[PDB]
Formats: C-alpha cells, structure tokens, sequence
DNA sequence: CGACGGATCC
DNA sequence: GCTGATGCGC
DNA sequence: GGATCCGTCGGGCGCATCAGC
C-alpha cells in the first residue's frame, strides 16, 4: 500500500512551538544528488540542520552550490582516507556547534568517514552511515563489532546532554519496518544479528526511535526503496533512516516526518521537529 | 533484494 | 578534457 | 490445488580507474 506522510505537528505536546528542524538524507552520490535537484527540495525545506549520508564526495570536490546555502553555512565534511568514491558524511549547520568530532573513537572503525558528532547548547547531535552487511553477509560479522563499538562510543558520549543519534543505521528493527520482512530475514538489514543490535543501541545507550514512538503501528512508512523493478512506485520498502533520541528529549518531540515525494536518491529525507 | 520458480503443506 | 569499458559497493 | 515457504537469479544506480585519443 502506497504511504501519505501525516501532515507536519510544528507543536509538541504541550503545545509549545518547534524551534528545531533536523534533517537526515542518504544522498546516495552527493554530485548526483545536486544535479537532481536535490538542494532545492533543502531549500523548501529550510532546516536548521543537515545530515547527509553516501556523499561519495571528497572535500575539496564538493560542488559550489553547497558553499552558498546560507541558513546552513557551518559544513562539516568526513570521507574514507582510502576508498574514494565511498561512504562519506556530511553535517551542515545554521549555527556554528560548540564542538565537531569525527569517528567512534575507534581505529577499526574510524576509516570510512561513517560518523560526525556535534555538539550544541542543549543536545549532542550524531549523523551516522552504519556499515552494510553486504550481499551474501559478507560484511556481517564486522557490522555485529561497529554496532558494539557504537552502542559503547554512544552511552559515554563524554558529557550529559541529551543525544539526537540521526542516520542511516541500515537496519529494520521490526516486521513493520519493511515491506517483505518474511523474504528478508537473511538479507542484509534485517538479518536478527543486526535487529538485536539497534535494539540494544535502544536498551543501553539509551534511545527512542521518534518517529515509533509517534506512530507505533504506522505500516508501509520506509525511507529506503531499492532502484530495481522500481520499488518505489510500489512502496516495496524498508525504514533504514532514523531519528534516535534520549527519552529526556520525548516532552519536546514535536514531531518527525518521512519525505517519501523528494527524489534524488534511493533514500528519502526524514525531518525531526523539536521544541528547545 | 524484488521477483520468480520450485517444493511443500494441509 | 572527455567518454566508455570495467569493477565494486550498495 | 491454493496458499505458503524458501533458494536462486539478475539487475538499478553512483563513482573510480584506465585506456585511448
């Protein structure tokens, strides 16, 4: 069944006004990305923050556009230092964080340019690219390590200000989140290896999925479709971007969204609305 | 990884 | 500089 | 035999390299 996203709550609970936007988008090829239009759409969309994922663009590549949106002019950019072409993220800011650092903390897992941490006033903001399984699990047992070393990096994040983890997290967590979940469970993102992992990332760090907490029983919400036999003229889907948040955070969750209208990638952008 | 083809199931 | 084959990873 | 279970195949995209010119 095709998906309408409900319309944007801009109020919290409470009834107070969203004075944060966030938005998370896996680009899949930053270059072909902008060539497709896909700066636009950020501009409509005016957030305060943007998280990309799969730039596969190094820095001193990145098209001019991105150096002349002016409501996000604090660019913070991190790529693989040996697989050009691959991964990358991207944090792009209104206001200028406290603090920007790059990686788990970790060597094995630091080298793909996959996580930007960015601390502002009232929270601590992570983008994150999670490793792929692969075709066939190849890269399986090495993602099952990343989700230890994330969960870990995550719960001592250093200080106490509540955590704002957005990304691609290339999981599923549940049967709900994905079209065919019966012909999946041995492909890559819904392996249960890799489902008991976010749900851990939840138990320990600990988190709440915004948007389930939201809308707990909201079938045929995905964020990625695969570009074959067009599975996104058919919803045929799987939610593998998410806005995770400290529970302290849930009073001025406002509301996050699910942009499945913008095109550019095989991933569609999410927003997060939140009232500080 | 969605589609499909074969195998099995009551 | 520019394109197309080839390879690799989603 | 209609419905379900499950393994195999073939394929959209982006970007890198390299050759040729």
């Amino acid at each position: 069944a095709l998906y309408e996203d409900p319309p944007d709550q801009k109020t919290s609970p409470s009834g107070k006004p969203a004075t944060l936007k966030i938005c998370s988008w896996n680009v899949d090829g930053l270059r072909a990305w902008i060539k497709k239009k896909g700066l636009d759409w950020v501009k409509e969309e005016a957030p305060d923050i943007l998280c990309l994922q799969e730039t596969k663009c190094s820095e001193n590549k990145l098209p001019a556009e991105l150096q002349e949106l002016p409501g996000l002019s604090h660019q913070y950019w991190s790529a693989p230092s040996d697989k050009e072409g691959y991964s990358g993220v991207g944090l792009l800011s209104r206001q200028a964080p406290l603090k920007v650092s790059y990686g788990i903390g970790d060597e094995e897992h630091d080298q793909e340019g996959r996580v930007i941490v960015a601390e502002f006033d009232s929270f601590v903001l992570v983008t994150a690219y999670v490793p792929d399984a692969g075709r066939g699990l190849v890269r399986l047992e090495y993602r099952q390590r990343w989700d230890e070393a994330f969960r870990k990096f995550l719960k001592g994040l250093a200080s106490r200000k509540p955590l704002v983890l957005c990304g691609d997290l290339n999981v599923a967590h549940e049967e709900i989140d994905l079209r065919n979940p019966k012909g999946n469970k041995k492909n890559a993102g819904f392996t249960p290896q890799e489902r008991q992992g976010f749900g851990e990332l939840l138990q320990a760090v600990p988190l709440a999925d915004s948007f389930r907490h939201l809308y707990p029983n909201t079938p045929y919400a995905y964020t990625f479709w695969t570009y074959m036999m067009n599975a996104r003229s058919k919803n045929v889907g799987w939610r593998l971007d998410y806005f995770l948040l400290s529970h302290s955070l849930l009073p001025a969750l406002c509301d996050s969204k699910i942009r499945s209208k913008a095109l550019g990638s095989d991933h569609c952008p999410i927003t997060l609305y939140l009232a500080l």
